[PDB]
């Protein structure tokens, strides 16, 4: 499920978004989740698979859009619909804005729009 982040999970939120292609070394990643912290318009969402977290994803608010910015899995848990599942509970999360990528997250936000819900169906 979906959670906010909290304090008590800055070296796993490091570790996730170190992934991130733009997120070369540490001394960056302190300061991205400093700015997740206090930044009032961008918030940082964890992913929790039982009890461990496997995955990140970040937003930032911007007036009618909500912009994806950082989006991580846990390599081994990858390929396991974790990453569209974190995206599914962030639309809904979001139902009131609309759901727009950046170029950083822009190829694997697009293969879940083509992508195609599998919900059962009746009479
Ligand atoms: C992208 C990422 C977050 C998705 O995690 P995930 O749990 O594997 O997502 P899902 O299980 O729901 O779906 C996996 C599919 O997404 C594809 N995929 C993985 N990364 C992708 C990417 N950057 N762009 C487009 N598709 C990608 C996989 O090829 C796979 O396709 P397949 O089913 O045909 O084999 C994960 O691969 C990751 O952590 N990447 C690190 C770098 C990164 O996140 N860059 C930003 C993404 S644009």
């Amino acid at each position: 499920m979906l959670i906010r982040y909290k304090k008590s999970f800055e070296k796993i939120a490091m570790g996730l978004l170190s992934f991130m292609p733009n997120e070369k070394d540490l001394k960056q990643l302190q300061q991205t989740i400093k700015d997740y912290e206090t930044d009032t318009d961008r918030q940082l969402f964890l992913w929790k698979e039982d009890e461990d977290i496997v995955g990140a994803i970040g937003v930032e608010k911007k007036d009618s859009e909500v912009e994806i910015r950082h989006i991580s899995v846990n390599p081994s848990h990858r390929h396991q619909g974790i990453g569209k599942q974190m995206m599914d509970a962030l639309k809904h999360l979001f139902k009131t804005q609309v759901l727009v990528p950046n170029e950083l997250t822009q190829s694997f936000f697009e293969r879940c729009q083509g992508q195609q819900d599998q919900d059962i169906s009746y009479n």
